[PDB]
């Protein structure tokens, strides 16, 4: 039988209309600046892919970030580098400020524009129901360009959006799992943070689009209204789908499955079960409730969906009751 092919409802072909080298990123050719012109202050953090440093550009004494790359295949070190290209300038995304190596290590390093930022342990806490609608409204600028330039983040979460609470402003980074959109390509489900990961990379669906980081965003803003972090919280891939079927029923599950004919794991058999679709209603207490609203439950509800094509686009997002607010106060700072 096989899954069925699926394409996504905006921005399919747009890849396809422009140049080879757009896309064709293992032919970039990359000028290695010398990391002598930055010098190291601060240890920002660490991952599995970088380690992030605080430095000074010793030229014009301005901030920037450094972020030593991690030992991957050279291919993956031009797609970051190539759609960070790509998304140069673009709303809300971080800026690629240099590509350096070190002299002695030869290890690759990106310096991008420097942020201030406030951990989402500490921001989270303290946003009102404005700033929420306000900062989603960020990312969903974000998201409605990249995925228009035809790349698709496949990993957000509130790690990879550095917010300056003081001057408003908001970057999303972390572009290592970034890759380019083209209809009909199988992608690796290996993809993004567990708590963050669409049902399709859950049920091994490889032709999924633009609508994964949708999915991912959903679990961003069920967090932030509900205080509950994070929102699915599964133990394992497999259990991370338990988690969202004792939300969203199982009944759409199944019928997910059946539309795509998706094979599901034997693993599945035993666990899923049987569970009814949860109203929102039984996750609002005394704690959130100046959080949630009608239209934010219906927003929230349009991105939780387990159909990758129903889920609603960046722009629809952008276009939903729950940012009226938002873009009104945007059009008279105009
Ligand atoms: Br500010 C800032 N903080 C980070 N922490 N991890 N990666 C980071 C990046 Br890229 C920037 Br820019």
């Amino acid at each position: 039988s096989g899954p069925v092919p699926s394409r996504a409802r905006v921005y399919t072909d747009v890849n396809t209309h422009r140049p080879r080298e757009y896309w064709d990123y293992e032919s970039h050719v990359v000028e290695w600046g010398n990391q002598d012109d930055y010098q190291l202050v601060r240890k920002l953090g660490r991952g599995k892919y970088s380690e992030v440093f605080e430095a000074i550009n010793i030229t014009n004494n301005e901030k920037v970030v450094v972020k030593i790359l991690k030992p991957v295949k050279k291919k993956k070190i031009k797609r970051e580098i190539k759609i960070l290209e790509n998304l140069r300038g673009g709303p809300n995304i971080i800026t690629l400020a240099d590509i350096v190596k070190d002299p002695v290590s030869r290890t690759p390093a990106l310096v991008f524009e420097h942020v201030n930022n406030t951990d989402f342990k500490q921001l989270y806490q303290t946003l009102t129901d404005y700033d929420i609608r306000f900062y989603m409204y960020e990312i969903l600028k974000a998201l409605d360009y990249c995925h228009s330039m035809g790349i698709m983040h496949r990993d957000v979460k509130p790690h990879n959006v550095m917010i300056d609470h003081e001057h408003r402003k908001l970057r999303l980074i972390d572009w290592g799992l970034a890759e380019f959109y083209h209809p009909g390509q199988e992608y690796n489900v290996r993809v993004a943070s567990r708590y963050f990961k669409g049902p399709e990379l859950l049920v091994d669906y490889q032709m999924y689009d633009y609508s994964l980081d949708m999915w991912s965003l959903g679990c961003m803003l069920a967090s932030m209204i509900f205080r509950k972090e994070p929102f699915f919280h599964g133990h394992d891939n497999y259990d991370q789908l338990v988690r969202i079927a004792k939300v969203l029923g199982t009944e759409d599950l199944y019928d997910y499955i059946d539309k795509y004919n998706i094979e599901l794991d034997p693993r599945f058999n035993d666990i899923l079960g049987r569970h009814s679709r949860k109203r929102w209603e039984r996750f609002v207490h005394s704690e959130n409730q100046h959080l949630v609203s009608p239209e934010a439950l219906d927003f929230l509800d349009k991105l939780l969906r387990y159909d990758h094509q129903s889920r609603l686009t960046a722009r629809e997002a952008m276009e939903h009751p729950y940012f009226y607010t938002v873009v009104k106060d945007q059009a008279r700072m105009g």
